[PDB]
């Protein structure tokens, strides 16, 4: 599914990401956008042979299995297949846990280059 940019922070809202770990939920909502267009099925493959899955392109090298990555840790512990659904649910946990790291949302390169200092308000502007 690909979620409008007002749904998409309607239900991540709900899901407890607005000040997640001090992260205001424009944030979150500008890292969805360039890491995936808000695209639920995204799919991305890396060089070092990892894929990275959904919504907020988590990586099957760390963070999910998904059954052909030489030596994933699975720290999320699921099947990045689970990360592919029109529900975000399983990626706003499995972000949740990353976010928890002690470098926080760095760990997404589209977040950190263009999102990281900029108005992020402006993509809740207008929405519900």
């Amino acid at each position: 599914k690909v979620y409008g940019r007002c749904e998409l922070a309607a239900a991540m809202k709900r899901l407890g990401l607005d000040n997640y770990r001090g992260y205001s939920l424009g944030n979150w909502v500008c890292a969805a956008k360039f890491e995936s267009n808000f695209n639920t099925h995204a799919t991305n493959r890396n060089t070092d042979g990892s894929t990275d899955y959904g919504i907020l392109q988590i990586n099957s090298r760390w963070w999910c299995n998904d059954g052909r990555t030489p030596g994933s840790k699975n720290l999320c512990n699921i099947p990045c297949s689970a990360l592919l659904s029109s529900d975000i649910t399983a990626s706003v946990n499995c972000a949740k846990k990353i976010a928890s790291g002690g470098n926080g949302m760095n760990a997404w390169v589209a977040w950190r280059n263009r999102c990281k200092g900029t108005d992020v308000h402006a993509w809740i502007r207008g929405c519900r």
